[PDB]
């Protein structure tokens, strides 16, 4: 054995789950092809709930001070994020290259293992443990593992060789993005094809280009920044090939999710289970947060704690959230890369924007606060959601409790009786007897049982399980 | 010869006809099918169509009308009933049964109705409009102050004057099956295309068949039932090549709108002035309600009574309108003929139409009680927009809103028994009718008096309306010396 774990890439997600993992104390090795970060902007900021896990491991410190923003919108069509609490898109200046950065720091000094240069070719499973072909510096060699999880990005190797079934939509076009230094160009239903402008910190025009009737192309592959010059200037008319290009990519509409996250001792994370059009705002975020719902979870496993359908709830909850990530990407594909066919679709559309009902529906959508995972039956408003930020009088938050990444059982009424019942998960969960005062708390909430990913498992009142059914549950088995 | 001339027979046709029979002005219609083709096509009218023909005392016409606030926008069901009036109406009544309505009440009122006459022509005099006909005898000329075309989709009228008939072309074909003979469930998203099935009285069946990447076709006759067959069995995967044919038609999904309803006295109605996916629920409703609008202005103008203006508040009113019609349409089409591209948008608009206000905003845009027309400045909810129906104590008779417009006159509503405002309407007796009476209450806020104009819509409202009574009376019902 090389490692417990082993995870394939170093992306935003790899990168998270590693960070998840040495939290837990298991020993994981990451296996990277690239030498080091790209270095690519990609996306500005991220969501609502990235922020708040990002703050649930202390993180948030560490991007500075990061601007809110209410001004969050759907398939083109402008929304009001501030009807919803909390749901304001945040970081709107945070380039993905930073988030990289960030994680990357926090894995390595947390004792992961990450071994840039080194690219899977190969893995098999023994059933009881997994086979990886590597190939480094040196050559090739073999490294063996408990776990395989594929954090490798949309072309995944682990997927490909394990043979997951990955369905979906084809590609049907291709666009283009640019990022530009040393053009003049105005933010923007022309024939020929859609264009949106935007600007970027440090003088840096970003362009994207979606011309009518484009063939999709297998890319290896940065595009030639003349035929995306050429692009633009057929649709505009406004020729910018003088231009500096800061960084170019092409991608495809293809939208597909792996039927299983889950094959025997192998798993998959992020865009390696789930591929849909990049830019919608969503891949980076959901792509963290199938790390987060898997860490912890596959933490227990290793340790031997966890009951023996906890790892399967992985793709349980992971794989419906993947699911509506689809729906959502490709539904605001269609009021974006279509011309003035779906244009009647977006004018109706955009007035139902205005109603506060509609505005709240579409920022939880986006935000990623609607997810609720199944847990058990119960009436409580929490329950199988994420537990908001409370402010805890003891001078300490839930966020902040919660950095160690281990289940808490929250005691509001200083009931002895209750914190008994936990006793025999005592050493898995840490019982904090505390008053909220941040702090949005539901009717007479006494107490709540928070999952190291900070959604409440059970709550009291209002769970049908008891405290020691959801211990046993979510912490394992302890002989009663 | 004519003082107006329409060339169409249809919902638009007949119901311009009676809306000038009524106000007394002699109109020639041209149909040039010698007797009705028996086309079912649509089933029921919206709420805003029930309203108008209450208005003419023409729903007793029917029977007894079936409401219902089941509604639906593009395949996605929602509740109309959230909407005061906005009820689907008449789910059960066909078109040609609606037209056979319209035509028996055209005929009656004195309308020159005139089947086997085809228009094949027409110039603008300038001051008069000279319109060639192929009628039994044979080809004749017309001489007419007006010419009015509701001659359908494709307006010989349209073509011969020159009106921009700017929009998208079809992209595809589909077919329309009336069949009898076969057990079909109604389905409740297939590659290959998507499909329709709908009972109809009768024991018939009405298919619609909306094959993927279908070309679109002109063809000026009927698709042979074989090739509608072979395209739902290439869908379905069902045989009905063995059904009986009771009406086979076959449309594209083309939407065009005249830039101008009126060219010098060249007016356009119903499909001649706009065109669209027919799958949508509108379009009869549309060119029906086009028909209203225009009549007792039109009148207005050949009697000399009309103010300069009048005339062109059918292309100011009716074209926004028009335009909503084609997003409509378009929009709801999307919805249905797209497969499963289209799929993730149905799912996220299925979510939102729970909630009241989109099912209203929807409701609206449907039953057609959105529609407000531009009369003027003004606070008062009513103002522009359609009058509802109000129960009345007429003296000491029970009567209508509805009752009182059946002679297609204007109305001024006096609820306060005010006899100052009654003088103030004094110089426009003979053309309005003012009536002292009281309703329920339904009215919004301290409402005292309403100016209804002969096609339902406020034109003015005590209080919260700018302009004053005699400007408005001047506005709708023309000029008087004072
Ligand atoms: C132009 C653009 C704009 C975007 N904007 C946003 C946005 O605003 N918000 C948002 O949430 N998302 C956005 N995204 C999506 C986001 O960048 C990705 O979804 C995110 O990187 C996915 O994380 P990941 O770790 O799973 O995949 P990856 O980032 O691709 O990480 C995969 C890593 O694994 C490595 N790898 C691949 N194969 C192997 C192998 N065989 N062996 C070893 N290592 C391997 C790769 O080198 C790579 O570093 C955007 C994407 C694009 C292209
Ligand atoms: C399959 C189908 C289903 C539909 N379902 C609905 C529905 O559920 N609800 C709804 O509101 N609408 C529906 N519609 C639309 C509705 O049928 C039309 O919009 C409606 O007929 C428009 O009325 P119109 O008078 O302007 O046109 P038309 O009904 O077509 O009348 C035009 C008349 O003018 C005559 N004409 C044509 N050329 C000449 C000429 N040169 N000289 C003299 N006369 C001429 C024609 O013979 C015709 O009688 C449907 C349409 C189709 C095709």
């Amino acid at each position: 054995m090389d490692a417990p774990v082993v995870i394939a890439g170093a992306g935003p997600a790899g990168l998270m789950l590693a960070g998840e993992l040495r939290l837990a104390g298991i020993g994981v090795v990451v296996l990277e092809r690239l030498p080091a970060r790209t270095g690519e902007s990609r996306g500005l900021g991220f969501t609502a709930r990235t922020m708040e896990v990002f703050d649930q491991r202390g993180l948030l410190r560490r991007f500075g001070e990061v601007q809110t923003s209410d001004q969050g919108h759907f398939g083109g069509i402008p929304v009001d994020f501030g009807l919803l609490d909390g749901a304001h898109q945040a970081a709107k200046t945070i380039p993905q290259s930073a988030t990289e950065a960030v994680l990357e720091a926090w894995a390595g000094e947390l004792g992961a293992d990450i071994r840039r240069g080194h690219e899977l070719t190969g893995v098999r499973d023994d059933g009881d443990g997994v086979a990886v072909t590597v190939r480094g510096p040196a050559g090739e060699h073999v490294l063996r593992a408990g776990w395989l999880v594929g954090c490798d990005g949309g072309r995944s190797a682990v997927r490909k060789a394990v043979g997951f079934d990955f369905p979906g939509t084809a590609a049907t076009r291709e666009m283009f993005l640019a990022d530009l230094r040393g053009v003049e160009l105005e933010p923007r239903s022309l024939p020929g094809g859609m264009v949106m402008v935007g600007p970027l910190p440090g003088g840096v025009t970003r362009i994207i280009v979606c011309e009518r009737d484009a063939p999709p192309r297998r890319r290896t592959g940065p595009p030639p920044f003349h035929e995306v010059a050429d692009a633009w200037k057929r649709i505009t008319g406004i020729d910018i090939s003088a231009a500096e290009p800061v960084w170019l990519s092409a991608f495809g509409d293809a939208t597909r999710q792996v039927t299983e996250y889950r094959r025997g001792r192998v798993l998959l994370a992020g865009d390696a289970a789930h591929v849909h059009l990049p830019a919608g705002g969503q891949g980076m975020n959901a792509g963290i947060q199938d790390a987060v719902n898997l860490g912890w979870k596959l933490a227990a496993v290793v340790r031997g704690t966890a009951r023996a359908d906890l790892l399967d709830t992985y793709h349980g909850e992971r794989h419906p959230v993947g699911v509506r990530l689809l729906m959502n990407t490709r539904a605001q594909g269609l009021l974006f890369l279509n011309g003035a066919e779906m244009q009647p679709l977006r004018d109706v559309l955009a007035e139902l924007t205005g109603y506060p009902d509609v505005a709240r529906h579409l920022a939880a959508m986006v935000s990623g606060l609607e997810i609720a995972y199944d847990v058990g039956g119960g009436s409580h408003p929490w329950l199988g959601r994420r537990l908001p930020r409370l402010e805890l009088d003891r001078p300490s938050s839930t966020a902040e409790l919660l950095r160690p990444a281990r289940g808490l059982l929250l005691d509001f009424a200083g009931n002895a009786a209750l914190r008994d019942r936990a006793a025999p998960w005592a050493g898995r969960i840490d019982v904090v007897t505390a008053r909220p005062a941040a702090g949005r708390v539901p009717g007479a909430t006494t107490a709540v049982l928070v999952r190291p990913d900070g959604h409440v498992a059970w709550a009291a009142p209002g769970t049908h399980a008891d405290l020691p059914m959801a211990l046993e549950r979510w912490f394992g088995p302890a002989p009663r």
